[PDB]
RNA sequence: GCGGAGAAUGUUAUGGCCUUCGGGCAGAGAAAACCG
């Protein structure tokens, strides 16, 4: 009856219906037509479920985490953020559920590959980490306030122009 | 005895001791030695308290929201973010409590003055607004990731305060703002 | 004392509850309550 694919897939849908704060493991159990002591074998508590949702939104939509070979470091940073953005825009309050999740080991591994690639293109290791953190921080902050300001009742162009302010600022600083 | 100056100071202290998630109007009443029906007369619920706490953290520490006499538009944006950052670092989870608070009428009015300042300095109004949202978003995002990841390549993690990423990152937008406006 | 029990209702506390009337209790893996 219940597999890993089924329970989070409905959890992804109920996250849209209710929101992160209103979300409860009990409403999920009732959504699946099951008792809670049974569902505990899949999700131990609410917090673990949020981790599973965060991992699953990144796996599905953050598809440009790696540079398509034959791509500039600029275009990589661009589309990495655009894919990272679209992943947090995939579901309601997507930035919050992604927020507060300890990262996995492959995410570290992907960071070394991200770090190595920029060093290959002339970056210093110091500036490589600063650069990667800056684009990520601005993308995360942009998505958070976007989804939060969307709780009150365009912002996409503000993200684009802001991202290019980082990139073409990265360009000039690399001139060394 | 109880004035809403004291309740904000103690709520800020309870905000530091307990955190945004644990912070509740009930614990604040216990901290002040009063019943909840008494405290309701000052702050109705948690959400009103969050706005009250957020506003005064900016009032205390966001002291460089205005361009200093005889200062570059560049240095303004740097010191604008640095003050906004220090305001969000003033208390525990300061970025989270600041998040989700819709702004005052004075803040809009302050932003229009900010917009005019950079527009007057050669910015287009469209690009003027983009710059301020970007620096704010990155500063907000930078502080959130910082505050979240403190309740916890080989050379890389070794070289990690979090301020240098903010400082170096902010200069990446301004040095990008400079080139982009030279057009 | 602790077993049914990761019990139920409920969320973000102007209220809901215990009290030996001094006071005490708790938030999505609640305070309570019942039942050996």
């Amino acid at each position: 009856r219940l597999d890993k694919s089924k329970v989070i897939n409905s959890a992804l849908e109920l996250l849209n219906e209710v929101g992160i704060e209103g979300l409860t493991t009990r409403k999920l159990a009732q959504k699946l037509g099951v008792e809670q002591p049974t569902l505990y074998w899949h999700v131990k508590n609410k917090r673990a479920l949020l981790d599973a949702l965060a991992i699953e939104m990144l796996d599905r939509h953050h598809t440009h985490f790696s540079p398509l070979e034959g791509e500039s470091w600029q275009d990589f940073l661009r589309n990495n953020a655009k894919s990272f953005r679209n992943a947090l825009l995939s579901h309601r309050d997507g930035a919050k559920v992604h927020l507060g999740t300890r990262p996995t080991e492959k995410q570290y591994e992907t960071l070394e590959n991200q770090l190595a690639f920029l060093t290959q293109q002339g970056f210093s290791l110091e500036n490589a980490l600063y650069a990667l953190s800056a684009v990520g921080h601005f993308t995360l902050g942009s998505v958070l306030e976007d989804q939060e300001h969307q709780v009150a009742k365009g912002a996409e162009p503000a993200f684009l122009h802001g991202l290019e302010s980082l990139i073409r600022g990265f360009e000039v600083q690399l001139t060394a």
